[PDB]
């Protein structure tokens, strides 16, 4: 029937068309006969002057605003006029024009994706909004150049998806910041911009690491109740909870390791909390780990190995043995005594030791095999002079300070037959009553010795002599006891002289005669 | 010093060296004087039988027992002799036979290692622990043939630090939930013993598979009336973890509109939407919603699925019409095939229930027609006439399409204007009279009547005389009449006249009755 094109938001009285002449009436006719127009919508947006008789633009026109995102727009206009009545409609097509740029929900927006999120992984994006309709709609989107992303649109209605081309770290970079242009076409060209700041949450994946997988420490025996070993030192790199890490032992540690030593387990110092032995132990073998505070938490190993120092803590416990009372007097040089046996608890420098004895002694003691000693005679020896000797013997433990450790032995000698009998002083003279009875001690002779025992048992006789052939008596009898003399004979008238002997009762038997004399003739 | 090599455990009374002749000690001297052997440790594990003067083993000789982990044992024994007093020292080392096996902590060890363990890792394992002493002493581990892992061992010395198994291969609690591997520690003796530990690692399930969903985009279609609480869809999401890993909670997305959350809810863990408030075709076409599905795992990877939910038009909206150009009056001489009213119908709904059929009384001369859209104009046809027909009452129905279809009516009251097309018609010509023979000037003589079919002015009846012949005669104008009674008055003591009735419109119409007097007297 009727068509116009009117282009959205036209200047004010803008030209539409010639209604008047097109429906074959003349101003003439319009100007008497009542003229309406009326239309849906607003129904102001356009009106017709009649001193020209044309149609024209009164107000904006806002396509959108009435048709809003519909393909076709077309506002319907009816026409009446009276004397006589007559109707005319007609349709006044809207054309859209690009005057509605893409426009983002939001200038800046912010996303947040675990450092941990694998590959081909999509993030949901809304897009720009737009009033226009046709070839000046938004159509292209373009993401600003990136490494780790990558941009990904649906064909056909869908939120687009951004796709992790390259895997991210928190530590390599804290936070990514992207642009995204959305651009339609339409004359003139539009911009649409949404700037996306995305930062990088971490995720822990760094395990904790310490400087070398094995530590030594050097430490002393008897060390006190409380000393610290050393102090661990673990290297995270995470943040915050996933960052910091506790100390501990492991589970596979010995019960004496655990006994001897503590870890604080945040600090993660070693210290001491049981005594210590080198002899018990010369040193420990630790294993250590240790954990941060994150959910998916990762362990570090290290194991330390610490040595114990000797220090010379014991004294030299030495042992006599082979006890051997006698030694003969007559022993020759070289002969051994006794042995003894000296051990160290301590080891190294401190653990040999050197022995001796007292110099103003004629003993001297050399060593066969290790810290095995034995006693060997030196120099010659006498009973007499020296009956025992009580030998103390030192031995020395080196090292600073140096320990000592001593030792009592007692020694005798044996006596050996070596010396005789001897009288005070020969000779010996007495004289006897004339008048002398029967059984009659005269004198008593006496010998002394320097030997013990039998060798200094003194034995008396007397010798048989050409006067006992005489045929007197068998004269005085002596008791070989005491050595008392017996008289057995009244003395007579008609020179004495005998030699009594005394000797000893050892095996080489050794003995020595006085001479005796008495002299009667009364 | 003097040296006897004695293999460690041997028999009852092994030979170990013929010490008297080698002291340069005669038997006859050997019997007599105490010959006596002594030693440190136990002291016991040799002695002399002095019949023939030898040495042998009298109990069971441990070395591990003696020296340990030692490199070196000896003994060392010493010999007392009497009269003279002489003393001789002999030391026998003893020799290490690999009779002690590679022995580990423990014959079972399990580990647990997580899932997300990255390459290059290494575990700490003990070694085996061995008492045999040099060459038999265990250097060669062999771990068994795995494809995910290697073993690796300190070569400086043993015991110095555990070795560790390092991942070659990563590992997933998916593909294999449980590995076996057995270890072999093998020392260099003859004849050669091995130690063995079995260990059992478990994979730990950790939270690095996303969930999701069967499709990106799902089409469900929903009614629009539909009532409080009614189902749309339910979503399914799928998850290859483990325990609170492996099952996740639904929940809709931070960048839903308002009005979206006002109209859809969600049941957490079911997953299922439903609607909990009143959705109109006119108010909304169509809800696109997203979605957004979380695990319980502390590292918990989201999932992201979009709804597009349809509304149908409903017939649940009547169409309203509008009357327009009320035209009151409408004249007799109107040519058929003018149009008398305009309306006006209008739809908010769309579709098979959005077009309208409008219609009228069929049983009239007027009919309806429209010449663009769905806009109307009735039109009139045929002829009407006034006093035949004296107003219409146009009733116009419209139908709306559709199951169920919807009605609306109309009422227009249209009345048509009185045109003066009738004559004025008296009861019947002629009429007679006869006067009285004695009349009196100014007597009231007949009332005339006339009637007519139109209205108002049109019907007013007029009376008036014609001049006629005996009137320009000049005898007498005869009666005068009351043009609005049509009374004759007579003034006098054949007649013949015409009264002329007419109408008093603007378009007069009239005619003319003929009235006789006659009066002779
Ligand atoms: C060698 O030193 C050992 C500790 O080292 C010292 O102490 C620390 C604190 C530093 O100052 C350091 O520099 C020192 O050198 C020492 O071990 C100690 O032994 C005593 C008893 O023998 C313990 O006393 C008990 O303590 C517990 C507390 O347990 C703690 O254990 C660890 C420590 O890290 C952690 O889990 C906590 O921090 C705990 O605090 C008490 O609970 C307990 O009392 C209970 O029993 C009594 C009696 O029934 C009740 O009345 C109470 O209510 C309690 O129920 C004891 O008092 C002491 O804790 C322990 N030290 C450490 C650090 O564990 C060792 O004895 C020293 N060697 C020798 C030979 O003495
Ligand atoms: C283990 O040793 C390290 C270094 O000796 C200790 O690290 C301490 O804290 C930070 C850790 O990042 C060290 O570096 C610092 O980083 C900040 C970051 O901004 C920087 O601003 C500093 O200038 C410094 O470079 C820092 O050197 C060190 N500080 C101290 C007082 O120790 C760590 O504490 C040790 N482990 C334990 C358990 O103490
Ligand atoms: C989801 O649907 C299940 C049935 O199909 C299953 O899920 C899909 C995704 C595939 O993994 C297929 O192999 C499965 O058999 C139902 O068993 C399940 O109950 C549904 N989900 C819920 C929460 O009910
Ligand atoms: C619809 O009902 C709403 C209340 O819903 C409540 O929660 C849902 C999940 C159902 O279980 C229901 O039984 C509960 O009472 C009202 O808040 C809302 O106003 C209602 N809308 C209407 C009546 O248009
Ligand atoms: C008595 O002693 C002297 C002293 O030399 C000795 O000559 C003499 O032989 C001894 N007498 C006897 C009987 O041996
Ligand atoms: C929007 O589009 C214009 C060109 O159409 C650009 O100049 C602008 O920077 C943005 O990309
Ligand atoms: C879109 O993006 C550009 C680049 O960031 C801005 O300059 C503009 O103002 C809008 O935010
Ligand atoms: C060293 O000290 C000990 C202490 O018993 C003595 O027995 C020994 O004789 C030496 O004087
Ligand atoms: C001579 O001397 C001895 C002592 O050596 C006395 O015992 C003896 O009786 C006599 O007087
Ligand atoms: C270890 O290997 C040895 C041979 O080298 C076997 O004899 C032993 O039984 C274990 O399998
Ligand atoms: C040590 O390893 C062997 C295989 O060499 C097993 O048979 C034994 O049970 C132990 O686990
Ligand atoms: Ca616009
Ligand atoms: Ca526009
Ligand atoms: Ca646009
Ligand atoms: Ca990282
Ligand atoms: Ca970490
Ligand atoms: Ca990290
Ligand atoms: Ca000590
Ligand atoms: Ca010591
Ligand atoms: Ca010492
Ligand atoms: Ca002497
Ligand atoms: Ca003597
Ligand atoms: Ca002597
Ligand atoms: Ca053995
Ligand atoms: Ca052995
Ligand atoms: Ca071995
Ligand atoms: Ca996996
Ligand atoms: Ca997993
Ligand atoms: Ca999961
Ligand atoms: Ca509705
Ligand atoms: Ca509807
Ligand atoms: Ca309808
Ligand atoms: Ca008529
Ligand atoms: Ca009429
Ligand atoms: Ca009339």
């Amino acid at each position: 029937q009727l068509h116009y094109s009117v282009p959205e938001e036209a200047k004010h009285g803008t030209f539409v068309g010639r209604i008047a002449q097109d429906l074959g009436l003349e101003l003439t006719e319009l100007v008497p006969r009542l003229f309406r127009v009326a239309s849906k919508d607003r129904g102001d947006l356009l009106e017709v002057n009649l001193q020209n008789g044309i149609l024209f633009v009164n107000s904006r026109i806002d396509r959108e605003e009435l048709c809003g995102r519909s393909a076709e727009c077309s506002i319907h206009l009816e026409v009446i006029v009276d004397r006589p009545l007559q109707v005319f409609h007609v349709e006044v097509e809207v054309k859209d024009i690009n005057d509605n740029p893409p426009m983002f929900p939001a200038t800046q927006k912010a996303l947040f994706i675990l450092e941990s999120r694998l590959l081909d992984s999509r993030f949901p994006l809304e897009g720009a909004s737009d009033a226009d309709v046709g070839s000046n709609a938004l159509l292209t989107y373009r993401l600003s150049t990136n490494e780790h992303f990558s941009l990904d649109v649906p064909p056909n209605v869908k939120p687009l998806g951004l796709v992790l081309r390259k895997p991210l770290d928190r530590e390599e970079a804290a936070e990514i910041r992207l642009l995204l242009t959305a651009t339609d076409g339409g004359k003139p060209e539009l911009t649409g911009t949404v700037q996306l700041l995305i930062t990088v949450l971490d995720v822990n994946d760094n395990a904790p690491v310490f400087d070398r997988s094995l530590y030594t420490v050097k430490l002393p025996e008897n060390v006190p109740n409380g000393t610290l070993v050393i102090k661990v030192n673990a290297s995270d790199l995470d943040e915050g909870v996933n960052g910091d890490v506790m100390y501990s032992f492991s589970s596979d540690v010995s019960s004496d390791i655990k006994s001897k030593f503590h870890m604080d387990t945040v600090s993660g110092e070693i210290t001491v909390i049981g005594i210590i032995d080198f002899e018990e132990s010369k040193a420990y073998k630790i294993p250590l780990e240790a954990r941060d505070k994150g959910f998916p938490q990762l362990p570090g190993h290290c194991t330390i190995l610490v040595e114990v120092v000797d220090a010379n803590d014991n004294a030299p416990q030495l042992t006599v043995s082979s006890l051997s009372l006698p030694v003969s007097e007559d022993s020759q040089p070289g002969r051994v005594v006794t042995l003894i046996s000296v051990f160290d608890r301590d080891s190294g420098a401190n653990g040999q030791v050197t022995c001796s004895l007292t110099p103003h002694i004629p003993f001297k003691l050399v060593s066969t095999f290790k810290n095995y000693y034995s006693l060997v005679l030196d120099s010659a020896l006498d009973r007499e002079t020296i009956a025992n000797y009580d030998v103390i013997v030192t031995a020395r433990d080196g090292g600073s300070p140096s320990l000592w450790a001593t030792a009592s032995v007692s020694v005798e000698v044996a006596d050996v037959n070596d010396n005789a009998p001897l009288f005070a002083q020969p000779e010996y003279t007495v004289f006897v009553k004339e008048n002398n009875p029967p059984g009659a001690h005269i004198f008593t002779v006496s010998a002394m010795d320097a030997d013990a025992q039998e060798n200094a048992l003194v034995s008396y006789s007397l010798v048989e002599r050409r006067v006992g052939e005489r045929l007197l008596s068998s004269y005085v009898s002596v008791h070989a006891e005491s050595g008392k003399v017996f008289a057995l004979q009244p003395l007579d008238h008609e020179l004495l002289q005998f030699q009594v002997s005394a000797r000893d009762a050892g095996v080489p038997a050794l003995g020595s005669n006085v001479t005796l004399q008495v002299f009667v003739l009364d």
